[PDB]
C-alpha cells in the first residue's frame, strides 16, 4: 500500500533513489513481509529476492526442512543480481536494491537479453562472479578472468515467488542462457544423503562454495548448505574487515565448521583445527605486513566497463554504503574496448588500530 | 564527586542504591564522567572503584612507549577482583561491580588476617581471589589446588582515588604478613630489562600463568598489563558456552593479542599457535555439543564453601540478578565439616536453545 510507504519512510526503512535517469523507492531494510531490496518504480515493483535459510547439519537438515524431493543447484560465490527491462533499456539491481552501475553497464557482455524483449514480465535472478568484480574479492575456481553471470531463478514483475524448476529450465534451454549447475533431483533418504555428501566432498576438494536445495512443491522451500572450505575462506577473507563486522559473523561461521565436524566425526576432520587457526591468523598477519609497508590497510579491486560514466557511478555507490572504509580510485584508463578501473577499499579503523598497537599503544 | 553528579546518574541509571549485610549504599553500575564503575558510596565514606588497566599487545615497544620511569613487574593472577574494608567492627568485600560479595565477605577470616584494617581503618585492600572452588570463574591458577586463596596487589584509601606507592605497599604486606601477588622486581625498558622481562613471560607462559601487571614507580603511577598466549587461548576455550553473550570485539581483540605476539616473536617459531587457536574455538564448542547431547542443557557447574548458610543463599540470589539469559540453578547445599558446601549451575539458555535448533536440523537466516 501507500501507508506502508509512509511508515517505512518516516522510520528510515524505505528511501527514494535517483539513478540512471530514474526515480524510485528502495527498501534499504526488511520490513513486515516486504523483503529488503524490493524496488518500487513508477510502472512496477521488482520484489526483493527472499532470504534462503542455512542448515548446519546436512542429514538432519534435509530431513527436517523438506517435504518432497528437491533440486540440488551449485551455489556460486559472487553477488546476487536481478535484471529487468524498463522501456527500451535494461537494469541490474543489487540485493540491496540499488541499480548496479557495473552489472548494468556490462549486461550485453554477460547475457543475451532477448528473453526480456520477448518476455518483459520476467526478472532474471543471477549470480555474477569472477576475479574482477567490484564487490567481493573471491572468485569461483573455474572463472579466471573478468566476470561471468549464472542464472539461478526467474521472478516476475509485481510477483513474489519463482517459476517452477521446470519452467526455469524451459526458459534456460530455449534461450541458451548461462546458469548454475543442476546436480539433480534428490531426497533425504539414505541413498540421497550419501550422494549429496559425495557432491559436497568434491565441491570442497575443488574450492566450490556449496549448494542450494529447492523443493519440488507449490511452496518451493529453499535452503543452502556451505562447504567448510568456503566458511574458512570467509573468515580469512574478512581479516582486514574485523572491526566492521559483528562478533556474530565469526561465531556463526565457527559453529558451521564445528557442526560439520560433529556431523562427519573428528577423525575425518582434524585438519580443520590448523586451518581455522590459519584463517584468522594469516589474514591478520597479512594486514600487519601491509601496514608496515604502506601505512594503510586495504584491498585492491579491479574491473572493466563499457563506459567511463559507469565506472564513476560505481565508485560513488560503493562510497555511499561503505563507512569508515575509504573507496579510493587508483586508475581509470581506456584499455582496448573497455575502461579499466582499479580502486582500493581502505579500512581506516583497522589502519588506526594496527598503527596504534604496533607503536606500543594501550587499549582497554 | 558531588550531589548533582550522583543525582544525574540516578536519573541516567549509572548509579543504584543497594542494600546488603545491613548496609544501604549507592553503587556505580557503569563508568560515569570519570567515576569508575564499582564505586560505592557509603554514608561515612566512599570506596572508589578499581580503575581500568590498559593492555599492551607488543611487549618491547609497549614498555618502551608507555613508561618514563622504572617499573615494578607483578604477577597477574587469574581470579576475581576484590576490595576489602572495615566499617564499624565488621569487614566487607566488594566485587568489581561494587556489590558486597556474600561469598568473599563470608570467607574473609579464612582468606586474610584483617588486623591491618583494625590498625589502619582508612585502608582498602585490593586483592585477587582465586581457586578452583569459587563461584565466579571456572578457571584456577595452577598453584591453588583447592578452595580459594587471596592475593593482595594494591591498597587504596577510603575517599581517595589513587594507590599507595610500591614501597608503602611492600611495607604493609611485610608488616602484617599478607598473602601477595609474586613480585618479579623493578625494571627499565632497556635492552637488559627487556631481555629479562621476556624471559619472565616465556616462563610464565610455559607455567600456565596469566601474565603480569607493570606499575610505574612514580607519582602518576601508570599501569599496564600483558597476557600470555596460553591464557589468551584458554580464555577463548573456556568461553565457548558463553559465545552468544560476546562483546563487540572479543574476536578482533583476543586474536590480535595472539597475532601480535606471533609477530613480535616471529612466525617461524610460533607456528603451533595455528592448531592451538583452532582447538581453542573448536574443542570448547565440541564439548558444549557433547554436553548438550548428554544432558540436554548447556551449563557450567560451580562449587564453593561457606561458613554461613544465609551467605550461600545470598550468593545464589546475587547471581540471578546479574546473569540474565543465564539461569542460576542450585544443585547441592549441604553441611560439610564446619562449612556449608554449595554447588550450582549456570545454564546458558540461548546456547542451549541454539544448539537444540541446529542439531535437530533447524534453519538459520543469516
Ligand atoms: N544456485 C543458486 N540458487 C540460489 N542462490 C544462489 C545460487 N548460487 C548463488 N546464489 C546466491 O546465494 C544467495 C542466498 O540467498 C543468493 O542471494 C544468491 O545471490
Ligand atoms: N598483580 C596485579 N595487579 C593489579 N591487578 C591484578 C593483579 N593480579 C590480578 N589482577 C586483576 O587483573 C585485573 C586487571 O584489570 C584487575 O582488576 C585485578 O582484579
Ligand atoms: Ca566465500
Ligand atoms: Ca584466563
Amino acid at each position: 500500500s501507500p501507508e506502508l510507504v509512509k511508515e517505512a519512510l518516516k522510520k528510515k526503512k524505505v528511501r527514494s533513489e535517483e539513478a540512471f535517469g530514474l526515480e524510485y523507492l528502495r527498501f534499504n531494510d526488511d520490513y513486515k513481509d516486504i523483503p529488503r531490496g524490493t524496488a518500487i518504480f513508477k510502472d512496477f515493483i521488482i520484489w526483493g529476492y527472499p532470504h534462503i535459510g542455512r542448515i548446519f547439519l546436512l542429514e538432519t537438515g534435509l530431513r527436517e526442512q523438506f517435504e518432497a524431493p528437491f533440486w540440488v543447484e551449485e551455489k556460486v560465490d559472487g553477488y546476487n543480481t536481478r535484471i529487468f527491462k524498463y522501456g527500451d533499456n535494461y537494469y541490474a539491481l543489487s540485493r540491496g536494491g540499488f541499480i548496479c552501475p557495473f552489472t548494468t553497464d556490462r549486461l550485453p557482455d554477460l547475457i543475451d537479453l532477448r528473453i526480456l524483449d520477448e518476455n518483459p514480465d520476467l526478472v532474471i535472478c543471477a549470480e555474477v562472479a569472477g576475479p574482477e568484480n567490484p564487490y567481493i574479492e573471491e572468485s569461483p575456481p573455474y572463472v579466471k578472468e573478468d566476470v561471468q553471470l549464472f542464472v539461478f531463478d526467474f521472478m516476475k514483475k509485481n510477483e513474489q515467488g519463482f517459476l517452477s524448476q521446470e519452467e526455469k529450465m524451459e526458459l534456460i534451454e530455449k534461450y541458451n542462457l548461462p546458469h548454475v549447475e543442476i546436480l539433480g533431483r534428490f531426497t533425504a533418504s539414505e541413498e540421497g544423503i550419501k550422494k549429496i555428501k559425495e557432491i559436497l566432498k568434491r565441491f570442497n576438494e575443488e574450492g566450490r562454495e556449496g549448494v542450494v536445495f529447492k523443493e519440488d512443491s507449490e511452496r518451493n522451500k529453499r535452503a543452502k548448505y556451505i562447504t567448510s572450505y568456503a566458511n574458512l575462506m570467509d573468515i580469512k577473507t574478512n581479516a582486514k574487515n574485523m572491526l566492521q563486522l559483528p562478533p556474530e559473523y565469526y561465531t556463526n561461521r565457527i559453529l558451521r565448521l564445528v557442526l560439520f565436524m560433529y556431523e562427519e566425526g573428528l577423525k575425518t576432520t582434524e585438519h580443520l583445527y590448523e586451518e581455522l587457526g590459519r584463517a584468522f591468523i594469516d589474514g591478520l598477519f597479512q594486514a600487519i605486513e601491509q601496514f608496515e609497508k604502506e601505512h594503510k590497510v586495504y584491498k585492491t579491486f579491479t574491473c572493466k566497463f563499457r563506459k567511463k560514466e559507469n565506472a564513476i557511478a560505481l565508485l560513488e555507490l560503493l562510497s555511499k554504503t561503505s563507512k569508515h572504509i575509504q573507496v579510493k580510485e587508483r586508475r581509470l584508463e581506456k584499455e582496448g574496448d573497455y575502461w579499466r578501473l582499479e580502486f582500493d577499499k581502505v579500512f581506516l579503523n583497522m589502519t588506526g588500530l594496527l598503527g596504534h598497537l604496533l607503536s606500543g599503544g594501550i587499549v582497554y
